[PDB]
């Protein structure tokens, strides 16, 4: 939701970083509502 | 591009973060040709 997104180091499996993806865009979509 | 992106640690600023968005959705637009 709007808060940090777990790192799992520097290399996460593709999954994982659709994961990411999901709480990095929702993150991004509360911090700054602007569409990307 | 298709190539991993810069992790600047454990906080990175919206601006940086965004630009963390482009080559991540890049990456995962190439790795995983589907729509998310």
């Amino acid at each position: 939701g709007p808060s940090p997104p777990p790192y799992p180091g520097d290399d996460a499996p593709v999954e994982d970083l659709i994961r990411f993806y999901d709480n990095l865009q929702q993150y991004l979509n509360v911090v700054t509502r602007h569409r990307y």
